């Protein structure tokens, strides 16, 4: 659809942002498409990640951070609040102690930051999904 | 790049039929991008597949085949021939009793038949790859 997969656009984050994302899988609950938002430190891909996001679309979420190119403490949530062949929209808040992940109005999954939301630099969505919206708040 | 993704294409298959496919990993192997290929019984993609192939970049290839909507005895290789951040090609043969997988042209993974090739409508090659050639062979 609309916007370019992989999606990338440098950002800020602060207590109090909202990335929201809206999106279509790519394929039926059967076949597993995936879908990953990850909050990076650098424009470069490669980079730490504060915040990985990744679904299984139909079977699992697990969320978990990369420090110094190792991926640490994954938790993983069995949680399905996406509905197969449906258009989702995803929102991501800030919060003081937390990402709090909404999906559909539905507060779905929460992680705890492991590193201050200050040093994100870029957002990255990408796997089997078509993208039409994406937007991060900068209020406050 | 030049072919769309997911890419679907109907397909025969018999003893000595050939699958080529030429691509390049959409991301870092540090992100673990895949690849998946599915050799399926219709043209819809929620039918049955005969053949299941999926890589995730760097880490481990998986294969399967999913029978009446299950997917049916998982087998799992290491084996990972595959270059980061290098384009590939992919061959996947038709032999007597088996699909031999070749990548760069080296022997990379095997899979008995389970169901007759016969019974092959369709390929898809799809998830985080750009793809510039998809070739099957109908000479015999």
């Amino acid at each position: 659809s609309l916007l370019p997969v992989p999606y990338t656009e440098a950002a800020s984050l602060s207590t109090g942002s909202t990335v929201t994302i809206k999106g279509r899988p790519l394929a039926c609950f059967l076949n597993e498409p995936y879908l990953q938002v990850d909050f990076h430190t650098e424009m470069k891909e490669e980079s730490d990640i504060v915040f990985h996001f990744q679904v299984c679309f139909g079977r699992r979420v697990v969320m978990a951070s990369r420090e110094y190119g190792a991926w640490k403490q994954q938790v993983e949530s069995k949680n399905m609040p996406f509905q197969d062949g449906q258009e989702f929209e995803l929102s991501i808040s800030v919060l003081p102690d937390k990402y709090q992940v909404m999906v559909n109005g539905q507060s779905s999954y929460t992680f705890d930051h492991r590193i201050k939301p200050e040093a994100v630099k870029m957002v990255q969505v990408w796997r089997d999904i078509s993208l039409t919206k994406f937007n991060v708040s900068y209020l406050k």
